[PDB]
């Protein structure tokens, strides 16, 4: 079996597992010490049937980051764990609200009917929100380095959660031309000297947070349409910048060129970004 860690250790008995979103909906009872009686909706990680040793590895090594990092608003929290007399299960947040593209999608003004719209200022709000958690994140040296909306996760109550920060990443072995769920190339998220020189930063993730930037403001678009790797190498090598997306101020437009600085040292850190969105985020309007 795996070593036991009372901190996090809950019984088997105590998880009700549910359908798939390998990571499966649950019930957890008594999740809290203080709490017994109380059945919390959680996230539960587990392996699939033809997982190898480096698969475990993996599981394991995401689960011992989490503790290492500890507890934040803005991250997607370890609340758990069944490792004894049984497969491995890291029980963490559940987001009812799926992805921040998934979000965003949803909420377009009709074109589509969909059951609810976002203010500036709710945009705002969640750019404020990643913002603070990649803040918590870094202050505990912690790299996302795939820093997308695709990994920030929204809860029943719109909180926004980074996810997938403790993920095993063998870097040397990335391929480029692999594309997400979605049919989108990851590399599009990549700082320049991530994707040439494989030097990953906190300089590196304030990059992908101004192309997350873009996602938010363009209500979850996709970052250079129809561009295959080969021609992105391309735009970056000329020093090329998306467009200003329709319903985005200046000063936005200008905090996604400053995240996009070539030059690393020269970016905003996320401590920088959480003050400046944090003034923002007052001034923006909730009217439109
Ligand atoms: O290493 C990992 C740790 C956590 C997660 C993870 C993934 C998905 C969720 C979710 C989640 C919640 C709702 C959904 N929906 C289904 C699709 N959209 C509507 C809501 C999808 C995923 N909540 N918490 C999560 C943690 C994934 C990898």
């Amino acid at each position: 079996e795996l070593p036991e860690d009372p901190r996090w250790e809950l019984p088997r008995d105590r998880l009700v597992l549910g359908k798939p979103l390998q990571v499966v909906l649950a019930e957890a009872i008594g999740l809290d010490k203080d709490k017994p009686n109380r059945v919390t909706k959680v996230a539960v990680k587990m392996l699939k049937s033809d997982a190898t040793e480096k698969d475990l590895s993996d599981l394991i090594s995401e689960m011992e980051m989490m503790k290492m990092i500890g507890k934040h608003k803005n991250i997607i929290n370890l609340l758990g764990a069944c490792t004894q007399d049984g497969p491995l299960y890291v029980i963490v947040e559940y987001a009812s609200k799926g992805n921040l593209r998934e979000y965003l999608q949803a909420r377009r003004p009709p074109g589509h009917n969909p059951e609810e719209q976002l203010s500036s200022k709710d945009l705002v709000s969640c750019a404020y929100q990643v913002a603070r958690g990649m803040e918590y994140l870094a202050s505990k040296k912690c790299i996302h380095r795939d820093l997308a909306a695709r990994n920030v996760l929204v809860t029943e109550d719109n909180v926004m959660k980074i996810a997938d920060f403790g993920l095993a990443r063998d870097i040397h072995h990335i391929d480029y031309y692999k594309k997400t769920t979605n049919g989108r190339l990851p590399v599009k998220w990549m700082a320049p000297e991530a994707l040439f020189d494989r030097i990953y930063t906190h300089q590196s993730d304030v990059w992908s947070f101004g192309v997350l930037l873009w996602e938010i403001f363009t209500l979850g678009g996709s970052p250079y349409p129809g561009v295959p790797v080969e021609e992105l190498f391309k735009l970056l090598k000329e020093g090329h910048r998306m467009d200003k997306p329709s319903n985005c101020t200046n000063e936005l437009y200008m905090m996604m060129r400053d995240c996009w600085h070539a030059v690393p040292s020269q970016r905003p850190t996320f401590k920088q970004l959480v003050e400046d969105l944090d003034r923002i985020v007052a001034l923006t309007s909730n009217q439109e």
